């Protein structure tokens, strides 16, 4: 079954199937799947599931020429603090990872690790059970009442990393990188939306700081644009691309809300087309839209109208994804795609269309998904999804 009220329209005549090169890898259309936590690694290790996951990725690099964002993945152990979700800091780990890399590959598309470090939306109790510290940019602020609990109640109590221990989490960054690369990834994405640990300290709400990494638009930036410097230095700005997400609220982001979000995010699309100008250009950036302002509230809700990602545009120079509900909006999509460095993010309908990219050229009807089976240790909403084929002839 489909989802019943989405008037499907055809895609195939824009430039969102036309090629485009990001990076190294010469993408063939321009459907690009986000980073989608599946919560399906294996505890303990943070090991990528071991039954499922190649399966998984392969389905959904079916199409030839599909750039692939992978899940969050954890540089390092203080890095995370959820039990299902996949590292790549381990031999274990990087060793299930490849052949993850060889099964995009073997389908002609292409694989970027993201590289996630969760900051206070972390279970200060897992992380308490591991003897790791709870980080975020400030130890007063909380990102909720309930996080706060768990960490009170777990002698946990958030933590304001010092200059040193965010030269770690860049060192973990890079390592991470390194790993990825050399593991197979076409190249890293560095997770710097979404409220996590970089983009904690970005927004000002968040971030209470008074040393040179709080207080002012270049401070906060600074760290986001320290992890970028590091990776950028070791593997190569070819191989790298970043994720921001100006408007979202989620994890306690002040998105719109606050007056000078967007001023914060013009300066770190600035500094990325100042080194641009200087020789090193991303590979691409990664806009979150203000459409979805939080991915688990469904779709047309939380969308912040009073803004645009426009702005972007007469900044940084290079290629640009935008993800947010634009699978049930074609003709939004039909216009985005204009733009000749535009490309489109599909996320939760990349979940359950592993044929995504056929549906959107012929028009064809999207697989209902089910939120349920989001983050849940099965098969089941992972990899049971049919393709349109498998559908009809059920
Ligand atoms: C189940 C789920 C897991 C997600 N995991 C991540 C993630 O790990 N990292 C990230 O940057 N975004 C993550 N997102 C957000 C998506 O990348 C995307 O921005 C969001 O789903 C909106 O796109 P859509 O309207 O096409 O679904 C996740 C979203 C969902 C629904």
């Amino acid at each position: 079954p489909f989802v019943k009220d989405f008037k499907p329209q055809a895609l195939g005549d824009t430039n969102l199937f036309k090629p485009i090169k990001i990076g190294n890898n010469e993408l063939l259309h321009r459907a690009v799947i986000p980073p989608l936590t599946r919560m399906r690694a294996q505890h303990p290790g943070n090991i990528p599931n071991r039954d499922w996951a190649v399966e998984y990725y392969a389905q959904r690099a079916q199409r030839p020429g599909t750039l692939i964002i992978t899940e969050g993945t954890f540089p390092s152990p203080q890095s995370g603090g959820y039990d299902n979700a996949p590292g790549i800091w381990s031999e274990e780990q990087i060793k299930e990872w490849t052949k993850i890399f060889k099964a995009i590959h073997e389908n002609k598309s292409f694989a970027w690790v993201q590289l996630w470090v969760l900051g206070w939306a972390a279970f200060p109790d897992t992380l308490a059970r591991d003897g790791l510290r709870y980080d975020s940019a400030s130890d007063n602020v909380y990102m909720n009442a309930e996080q706060e609990e768990k960490a009170k109640k777990a002698n946990n109590p958030q933590h304001s990393i010092t200059k040193d221990e965010i030269k770690q989490y860049v060192k973990e960054y890079v390592q991470a990188a390194k790993n990825s690369i050399a593991a197979g990834a076409d190249g890293v994405e560095i997770h710097s939306a979404n409220g996590y640990l970089l983009n904690q300290f970005l927004d000002p709400h968040s971030n209470n700081r008074t040393d040179e990494y709080g207080g002012s638009i270049e401070n906060r930036a600074r760290f986001t644009l320290e992890v970028v410097d590091a990776v950028v230095d070791a593997i190569g700005p070819e191989k790298v691309g970043l994720r921001l997400s100006p408007y979202g609220v989620f994890n306690s982001m002040s998105g719109g809300a606050e007056t000078g979000i967007v001023a914060q995010y013009a300066y770190v699309l600035g500094e990325l087309e100042r080194r641009a100008k200087a020789g090193k250009r991303l590979a691409f950036v990664h806009l979150v839209e203000p459409r979805v302002t939080n991915p688990f509230l469904t779709e047309g809700e939380g969308e912040y109208n009073g803004g645009s990602n426009k702005f972007a545009y007469s900044i940084w120079k290079g290629p640009i994804i935008r993800a947010g509900n634009f699978a049930l909006h074609p003709e939004v999509v039909r216009e985005e795609v204009k733009d000749p460095r535009t490309l489109i993010g599909y996320g939760r309908f990349f979940i359950s269309n592993p044929d995504l990219v056929d549906r959107l050229e012929k028009g064809l009807p999207l697989n209902k998904y089910d939120r349920d089976t989001f983050y849940k240790m099965s098969a089941e909403g992972y990899i049971d999804y049919p393709t349109y084929e498998e559908a009809l002839k059920l």
